[PDB]
């Protein structure tokens, strides 16, 4: 519930299904520790990444594997991935949705942050 | 169910709440006939605009009143509105989501079209 | 020089070349009167639309013929066109650039207003 | 000339001026080595990053320091930075422009790859 990812396809006008997403958290030593991962559903959504307990304050990186998606539709895209890096939960727990809209040579991302 | 509008605020990182939306349909005489209207909810969504019966084939215009939103947050924006114009249901009934992401000097829009 | 339009293609990663663009000014009776038009260049730009003398405060609509663009590339598009509607205000900077980034089911637009 | 970066501000409708940009090339051991950097100009552009000789095929990362930008304007931002990661491929056009459109909780990026 606290971290959700939504991915849309701007070419097809559809959810981007079966998109791999990897989440990292910056460790004390400044390396990126694996935090969670998953694949978007048939609605382009990925829930279930983490729990309120696990999702502590920190700097998080959400890596959306856009290059496998375009190639596994038969398209050679420009970007390797879309990376979204942000500090989370630094004034207490929030719920974050990271949304991404994909084209072969472009993407946009936005965050929706709500306080439960 | 067949036509939904979702509006997000890129400054606040939130749904864009209480955004007025007007939908028009192009008439035989090439004028824009009022079709439906409403306001986004606290989740930035507007459902209930039309029914499968009412939502026939045609050219539709979804006008999102972005200028009242920015001003009624105390911001003077650039655009008068965001207009999304498209042919609908021309190969049979589809479900359309029109999404818009707003900034004072910019917006983006995408469509998600699904076949029930 | 006061009004320029820049159009980009998010599918091919290129300027959107030979796109028709029509500019309208809102008239007293709430109708849209033709103001300027042209086709984007090889760099996706359209210059020469108006002059400082002609470009007075008011409500303008920039209609980009995205459907013809995508059709000419063999790609099925969603929108009839992209329309960007804005007020020109003399209290703000002098030169307006209307930029649009096109995909078949999506577009993005922004204004760069500079002195 | 082969690599340019353009940054725009969607809140103010202007170029994003004096934004720090760092470019990295991926090394054999999967680490990111510094390649080029600078600050955007008054037109939101950064030229002069590299030369044709230096800019070989590979994986590049363009990190835009969006958080400092927004802080200097007094605006609370979401992202630490914006990172654009791509492969340079010689089979495609010669000149790369990486464009980014910034908002406090969102950004858009596109590539314009031309000859
Ligand atoms: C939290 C975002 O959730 C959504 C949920 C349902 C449908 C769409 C979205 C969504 N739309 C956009 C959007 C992307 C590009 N241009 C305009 C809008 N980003 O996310
Ligand atoms: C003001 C002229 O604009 C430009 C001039 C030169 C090159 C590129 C651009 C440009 N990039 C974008 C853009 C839009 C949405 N997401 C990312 C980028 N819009 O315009």
């Amino acid at each position: 519930c606290p971290l959700m990812v939504k991915v849309l396809d701007a070419v097809r006008g559809s959810p981007a299904i079966n998109v791999a997403v990897h989440v990292f958290r910056k460790a004390a030593d400044d390396t990126w520790e694996p935090f969670a991962s998953g694949k978007t559903s048939e609605s382009g959504e990925l829930h279930g990444l983490t729990t309120e307990e696990e999702f502590v304050e920190g700097i998080y990186k959400v890596e959306i594997d856009t290059k496998s998606y375009w190639k596994a539709l038969g398209i050679s895209p420009f970007h390797e991935h879309a990376e979204v890096v942000f500090t989370a939960n630094d004034s207490g727990p929030r719920r974050y949705t990271i949304a991404a809209l994909l084209s072969p040579y472009s993407y946009s991302t936005t965050a929706v942050v709500t306080n439960p």
